[PDB]
């Protein structure tokens, strides 16, 4: 769904990594992704990992295609040469359908994929602990928007 990658790209803003990733569009070329799978586990994901991933890509979709291929089997690598308790991979992004496309149904796979690395790695009560914590913060925007109502 469309829907739920827009929910997801309000997880990824969490991470506060250094590329830009307001909109769908700020996704797809990988590199957001990258940044936050190497805040995920700055250990396997690190600075050589992140090496293999462009960031001059400009409008260039086959390298985005690229990119995101290398992420997608970085994270299944992770999950087999790292992970005890395996993620749910059983249907893949399409990420061909990412770089030429932006697909955001596509998108949102991809990054339920990566929530899947965050929330079954060792730091994962950090992971777990700041998805609850967004539940806190919007209850402060509906308290405020109450209390301008009053």
């Amino acid at each position: 769904r469309a829907e739920l990658c827009e929910s997801l790209l309000t997880w990824i803003q969490t991470f506060n990594v250094d590329a830009p990733c307001q909109t769908v569009e700020d996704l797809t070329n990988g590199v957001v992704m990258a940044q936050v799978l190497q805040k995920i586990d700055p250990a396997y994901f690190d600075e050589n990992w992140l090496n293999r991933i462009k960031t001059e890509v400009g409008d260039n979709w086959r390298l985005k295609i690229s990119n995101l291929k290398k992420i997608l089997k970085g994270i299944l690598d992770y999950n087999h040469e790292i992970l005890g308790q395996q993620i749910n991979d059983f249907t893949l992004p399409d990420v061909n359908l990412i770089g030429e496309h932006s697909d955001a149904a596509e998108l949102g796979r991809m990054l339920q994929l990566i929530l899947g690395c965050a929330v079954n790695c060792e730091q994962k009560q950090e992971y777990i602990q700041a998805i609850m914590m967004m539940e806190e913060s919007v209850q402060h925007v509906v308290m405020t928007a109450i209390q301008e109502l009053m």
